[PDB]
């Protein structure tokens, strides 16, 4: 019975994932309809005054300086669509582009866009159907490029995309989704042609996927601990308390929840044991783990407080309106002109987020690294092998695919920094959020790579540690253990492994160990 | 018919790029078959008399210290490649595969790699063939993943692909091809896994792009000076000759050379004017123009001398044996051990190439800048747009979209500086070479666009300024635009120019204007 | 002291001897001649008041602003005013110095106009004990630094003393001999032109680039006296295979370096014959870890860079970079072009970075090799003497090299973040300036990795042969007896901060012979 979203002023994140991704039907609620009608009678009145506003009477970027007689603005309008329809690249996802036509839909349901029922009701209807209008990913210095080109698709002069990425014309769109094609007749146009949206959308797709991410960070670290004996003081609430980030609160808490029931874990404070002259001397290992277990929940806490902060921005910028002109409900001016298109916040939070993902990812390849390290994975077969060493590798491939994707993920750096004048200068400033959010995606998606190696190297060292039966493992680590296994066999003898890697990094994405 | 390439011993970029990608056939000398064969001959001996060698009587990586008996040779090798095979991500494109195939060819017909004459036969096959193998681009820190997926393609049990890209599952790879599936019973799976074959094969498809580009980058400077009133003196031999870098010596040459013939360019020296004191004032314009015009021949040979550079030393990788261990003609030793697979000089010049690709789509993205600007222009509509102002923003989209693709471009940086020690710390440095090679592709791919945009808005402007007919317009000048009207129409009003600009981004990369 | 005779090509190593004071300079007659030659033409071109940028004209977009001859002095001394808006720390001693050189060079050429007065004044600063103190920030790429430079020459701008002590102009002139510059002849743009600045900083890069190499080659070849290093991954045939000069040169040196010695393996693997009885699993594996194995490899891309990097700097070193020119043959007036342009100082610049980034991290992994003592094969934890745990040796300072090492990683190629600026003029920049700059940072911190290293090797070589070093190569004796004059073993722990600095500034400065 599919789920629905009723939309009025507020969506969360996930409220906002569920209708990007098909997962939930979404309807305007009554009062939302009502602010938007109110709208759609001021944008009205404001061409019927014949008042100067942008778009409406006047031209484009530094051409607004060209007034424009109201017999001309169907032409004016049309013509902006088309300049702006210059993108290329691969297409947006299926997902994404959806979450750009939510983000725009969210920002006209506050009533100040003046959008046509019309023009809601083909946002709406695009949503609650299977297909995704297909948008080239490049263009926009940050989000008119990529709406201009989602416009043309609602008309059905451009592609769509069903959830597998295969596309459909114009024609084939709008038939197979029983879908209206859109009617700017009203002069509307700027209420689809406007704001953050298309980095928003990306953005929104982000969070849900570190959601999960993180989920899996934390599942691993804890079964790493059951795989290498390690030691559970170092993530004592008491620690949490004396540095009281809310991230590692949150981290720590969650590490001890995935251990608990866990038999191969070392529980024992070393403070409480008391020395005597027999004991000193060398002993075979170190009162405490190497980092990647030790300051987990300082890293992992680190991580998780920067997705709070883009969590919090983001929730901001997608319920609110990004539009330009906007026309103020309260109806003190006929319209206001400023710059709330600029996506600096979006742009600032996703290079923060795509920083604390690469350095999570680190953390998850040396997690890796150490595992797979017979001389440091505390009596493991070498690269966790099965079968005859030497003779078989194991996972000794995959280790080094890990250490790739990283060094990989390193390379590219925040995409705010590089804002340089165009527009004739008009636009001397840009905020590049819609380039930082695609980034971060990228590092997303390679650090769900380097986690799905993990958890094969996790599996596989599970079973060779505590035998086929899990004894001693806890039952969060037996469940996810398990539950990998049933697509995902042991590697009782060396197999390609790429394609497995790849199958294990989607389902990482969208779901998390539970 | 079709043009043939007998390999020996060298092999120049223009040969291997011309093998890649299809538009001539290969073939083996005599004496380059002979050489394969003697040494054929000599990894028999070296098997049979049972030595100490990696790969033949020794695990891999750290398992090396784990000696293997002959009797198990063939399952040490088929694991090999399993265990390798753990790629992931877009697959290499056709060109970019075979120029891999190409690249492990010309190492081994050195005659030091073992190689049976099956082998080497399969490897010709498939270059003489329509198809290439579908590898993983991600994997490798720099070439085992890529080339161990290729020996799984060889072998029937990895897909291929056709020129369009479509990919065919083994079987029908192997019968479409006419191709026999590799046989590795000689125990010579080390000499197709093995060297610097991908970082290669994509650096070699880089050179050639950017030899292409390059042309396309001067062609577009001397068409922007013949619509903004450039002027020649500043690319005259004398200022060449006075600072001696062979690039810019060789980018001033070509630049005067495509402006042969123009009435639009101002050829006068301005210190040939004697003043008097009726001239002293201010004067319309500035006596020399702009930096993207009159520091052209100082960027663009900047740039050429890196690429020189680059095409220098990949000459020298390509026609050299990358192997390890390996089988020495002369017969002094059974073989040799080393680390002649570490591809750090690709890694370092392709980073310097992505600097320099990085510096020249800056020039471009500026040359556009000033070109659409009405402020800087002198006189052509503003973003030489056509029909009404306002109503019409002509390449007004087109140019952000140009500034947005440079931004991206700037984000990734070096990838040689990411080295983390891997493998059991064993491959404590690394060289991440073949990510190197890729990262510069982007930029590549990316500058063909800028470019591409650079040509739309010059053939427009070409005809603002000088009329349908070119009227004063350079032979070069007019050939350049005529083609590109051939198949890109002028813009007498706003339309969309995505599938455009990338339908041209496509053709500059592999064909220059003459 | 040695004297150069500058007539019309200087090499690198020349051109840092006269930037260090370890030499002299002379010009050369011919020289002297040519530039008389152009001095003349100048002063023709004024009289017949030729358009010439810079000398009836306004600077910049506001060239087309032509100016009277009455009004020349003004606009010449007013160029190097507006210029001088440069911050920050000033060049090093020996960096400003090599920006004179290369600006002298230039005008050496015969094509600036510069008079003999002028040129006597960069000679003088040359032979001087002196250097300007020019701030190093503040050009896009190098009228700036060298506006500064102009200023310092007139006694209205600080010197510096071979320490770095400063000292006000009118000592400056005092103590160094120096006459205050005069442009009265009009020639102002023969010293507020080119790239002399990124010249000057690459070419002490480059100085110092050569000796690091030669330290990091020597360590290496240390390291696998150390660690039973084996030879056989360096030889001769493995260079012939794969001919990149750089990695053929690199093998060559190292298989030098251990020429002697007794503590490396020697052996070719497959000379053994395998037996029935012998297949299990060894001690050791039969090739060694990447840091010794791939050394040619790393180390020779590495010197291929600076090979190209040379390259080109030497061709801009002997170059007129000037704008406007004085084509000698008389053929026009002036030319008017932009050889200013530092962009191919700025591209072999950003690329050097990179080379040496990734030559530090061989260094660094080096020592986190020979550190660990499960790496190490045999070597206390971290190389400690004394009691273990007690002592932590060499501990601290190996998170130290990774701490230098991390921080070089963080800054990238300067080239890349062109902007266009002077109302658009100037729409394109190399920052060539910066991107030398950003270089010279990581060969500094590249120094301080060695130092450690080097360090770390003295004492491992005493814990692995003894004090009498018995079975090290006589390269590798005469090493570490010489480090071994001024840094004591490490017999307990003891800071070793100071002793890595010091050590650092003799690597940048003197090769290990």
């Amino acid at each position: 019975p599919k789920p629905a979203v009723e939309l009025d002023r507020h969506i969360d994140l996930d409220q906002a994932h569920a209708v990007a991704s098909g997962g939930a039907r979404i309807v305007l609620a009554p009062p939302a309809r009502d602010r938007c009608r109110a709208s759609e009678a001021r944008l009205g009145a404001v061409i019927r005054e014949a008042r100067h506003v942008y778009g409406l009477t006047t031209g484009f970027g530094p051409l607004a300086n060209r007034l424009i007689s109201g017999e001309n603005v169907r032409t004016l309008q049309a013509n902006l669509v088309h300049h702006l329809a210059s993108g290329v690249g691969p297409v947006l996802d299926w997902t994404t582009a959806r979450a750009m036509v939510l983000a725009r839909l969210v920002s006209i349901a506050q009533g100040a866009s003046g959008a046509s029922e019309g023009t809601i009701a083909r946002l709406i209807d695009l949503l609650n159907s299977e297909l995704a209008p297909a948008v080239p990913s490049r263009g926009t210095v940050g989000d008119l490029t990529p709406l201009a080109h989602m416009v043309l698709c609602l008309q059905g002069r451009g592609d769509f995309l069903d959830r597998d990425g295969t596309r459909l014309d114009g024609a084939e769109g709008l038939r197979r989704g029983r879908l209206q094609p859109l009617d700017l007749s009203h002069r509307d146009a700027l209420a689809l042609v406007n704001g953050t949206s298309a980095m928003t959308g990306i953005a929104l797709v982000n969070a849900h996927a570190c959601r999960h991410l993180g989920n899996w960070a934390v599942a691993l670290t804890a079964l790493l601990a059951e795989c290498l004996r390690g030691r559970t003081e170092a993530w004592a609430a008491a620690l949490s308390d004396l540095r009281p980030h809310p991230g590692q609160k949150d981290a720590a808490a969650r590490l001890r929840a995935r251990v608990d029931g866990s038999a191969r874990v070392v529980r024992h404070v070393i403070a409480e044991r008391r020395l005597d002259a027999g004991d000193i001397g060398t002993e075979p290992e170190a009162g405490q783990d190497a980092y990647s277990l030790r300051c987990a929940p300082q890293v992992l806490g680190a991580g998780f407080d920067t997705l709070a902060w883009h969590d919090r921005v983001l929730t901001i910028e997608l319920n609110a309106v990004t539009d330009n002109p906007v026309f103020p409900p309260d109806g003190s001016v006929p319209a206001l002109h400023g710059g709330n298109f600029m996506g600096q916040h979006v742009a600032l939070t996703s290079d923060a987020l795509a920083t604390a993902v690469t350095v999570l990812a680190g953390l998850a390849e040396r997690q890796i690294a150490r595992l797979t390290d017979e001389r440091l994975n505390r009596g493991l077969p070498p690269f966790l092998h099965r079968g005859p060493a030497g003779l078989n590798s194991g996972f000794m491939g995959a280790q080094v695919t890990a250490t790739a994707l990283l060094a990989e993920m390193r390379a590219t750096g925040p995409a705010s920094i590089h804002s340089i004048s165009t527009n004739a200068a008009n636009q001397d400033v840009v905020s590049l959020g819609t380039i930082a959010a695609r980034l971060c995606r990228e590092k997303i998606d390679r650090w769900a790579e380097i986690l799905a190696i993990l958890a094969l190297c996790l599996a596989q060292a599970a079973e060779l540690r505590c035998g086929s039966g899990l004894d001693g493992v806890s039952p969060a680590g037996k469940k996810l253990v398990q539950a990998l296994r049933e697509q995902f066999p042991p590697l009782e003898t060396d197999r390609p492994l790429g394609q497995e890697i790849a199958a294990l990094a989607t389902h990482l994405l969208q779901q998390s160990p539970v």
